[PDB]
């Protein structure tokens, strides 16, 4: 009974150029003190996020494991890494350039830190070959944004990318980034606490009711973060629009409650009545240990809320280790 | 036991020239079919939405609610006659012409139809002054939409008219209307079922993290449609990121989830553990019965979902009813 979280980010050690090769303006780089413990993430000159240093350093990140009792932790690029508006082939090269950095992080100890690659997904040829470019050279899996500008997870570019990792065995988790809501969420970090959830689950919803998930194989691992956005509390009204509205059955043949075999959420829900509500849609097989690690709105103490839950032990385990060890094939 | 549904709408039997006193333009009017089982809601001569009997007709309304069991029903203005973007006095003699339609369509039966009416938002002044003239003529209350464009509950001019209206013990409902992500959301009902949640969600939390409930007096009676969309689940990620960033607590001082005592919300949440969970979060007084009538009925019943749950008999008394005849003063 290992733990696993399987939620959580990292940054890459790139100087102001390199960053520059690619873009002054809008690639990120990484400014580190001499105090070393304090660091910021730069776009161009300007700032962007302070930085924590388990962040960056993969020795500091294996202390806080094992403060937190984290035998594995899975993690990948920050949204800001992502480069969907950019250029195809130069965000091709940034992905290439960033998923190494992943594995030279990682190879501070593989046994313990994995990683997850980005790709360029603006582009399907380039997105798929990065794919299983970065799953060859040791990633257990992709991490991608949730939508392209307006196209959603039912997008035919955006289907066929997930089709392509299902067929290769490519599990994907799908972050939610580039939030909905324009000019209004502009104070108290409502875009992490409003827009996000909706993002995640429009996404679900996407693939759902677009029929997608009948069109896609059996064999996709996805997963969506932080619980699945406001997807389980809202399954209700979903399903009872497809009972009673021929146009939400257009294209989708079974009620959408029925589609939670089709993909997984982590357990960031943060309240222990979410969680079993959570536990309750998905069923204890499809909820994983996740953390949101290293960033304030992450749960602080790693699984608390799932071990101090009152589910059986048979599902506690599955939850904090035997899903995620099957998800990603880790050991 | 009086069955109240406190959450409806309705559209007068505005003529074409009626709203030509207003706008030719953008006053909307209703095209009621030779027939008269069908209508078009109108603007200018232009085809706006198709609309059923039951919108307008109290008459045939009143055969629906006996048919659902529904004693008395609080409705008030659809969205499309709020007129928020308009010359704030035109709006101003809108809003009472609506208002007046309002009380004549519920003096066809005012035992078992009461009605809110709808203000100015865009002009406080105006926006209070009919507030109570309204109050004052027969109206429970009133019906805002959640936002008024890029504004958000938190704007100082509407903050400024809730605490009008608390001083005054003048109850408020808060519709969702002008759904955010619109360019995303075109089939298969997401407005509703994604954009809908996160919009009310988005409201009071834009009061409780702008600190308006701190400074709007404790009298004021507001309740949100919905369930409170996805603000019951998500509240524990809310909480989650209050506790540990700066910024989620400038002007919120103290956890956002203490606030649930300042506000109310209907029981649409169509999901037995969903309702368990909602009741949980905000408590068995601070729920009640409200359905978005119309909506074709077919087999679904007004207030069958908590009546079938598991609550306590004494709690479905107060959701059905006993929350509703304290809030609006019904009897
Ligand atoms: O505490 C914060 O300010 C915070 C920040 C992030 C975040 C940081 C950097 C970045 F490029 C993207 C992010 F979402 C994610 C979560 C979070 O709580
Ligand atoms: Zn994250």
């Amino acid at each position: 009974k290992p733990r696993i979280d399987m939620h959580s980010h990292f940054f890459p050690r790139i100087s102001e150029q390199e960053a520059a090769k690619f873009d002054a303006n809008h690639a990120p780089w990484l400014q580190v003190s001499a105090k070393g413990d304090t660091g910021s993430i730069m776009m161009g000159k300007n700032n962007f996020r302070p930085v924590y240093q388990a962040l960056w350093d993969p020795a500091f990140r294996i202390e806080e494991m094992d403060a937190q009792g984290v035998d594995v932790q899975v993690t990948c690029a920050t949204p800001v890494m992502f480069g969907y508006t950019w250029e195809a082939n130069k965000a091709a090269q940034w992905a290439e350039r960033m998923n190494d950095f992943a594995l030279e992080f990682a190879a501070h100890n593989p046994q313990r830190i994995k990683v997850l690659a980005q790709v360029p997904l603006q582009d399907l040829d380039l997105a798929c070959k990065e794919a299983s470019r970065a799953v060859a050279a040791g990633h257990l899996g992709i991490q991608i944004g949730n939508h392209l500008g307006d196209k959603d997870l039912d997008d035919a570019t955006l289907e066929a990318f997930l089709t392509h990792c299902a067929n290769e065995d490519i599990p994907i988790l799908v972050h939610p980034w580039d939030m909905m809501g324009g000019q209004r969420m502009k104070k108290w970090m409502l875009p992490w606490l409003v827009a996000m959830p909706a993002e995640t689950q429009l996404a679900i919803l996407s693939l759902i009711l677009s029929g997608a998930f009948e069109r896609i194989p059996k064999s996709l691992k996805i997963c969506f973060g932080h619980g699945g956005g406001s997807f389980a509390f809202l399954l209700g009204r979903v399903d009872n629009a497809w009972r009673h509205r021929d146009i939400v059955r257009e294209d989708c043949p079974r009620p959408p409650s029925e589609y939670v075999d089709r993909f997984f959420v982590d357990s960031a829900v943060f309240n222990p009545g979410a969680l079993e509500l959570l536990v309750s849609v998905m069923g204890e097989d499809r909820v994983m240990l996740g953390s949101d690690y290293p960033f304030p709105l992450g749960e602080q103490k790693i699984g608390g809320l799932v071990l101090s839950s009152n589910l059986g032990e048979s599902a506690k385990d599955k939850i904090i280790s035997g899903n995620a060890s099957k998800f990603f094939n880790i050991n």
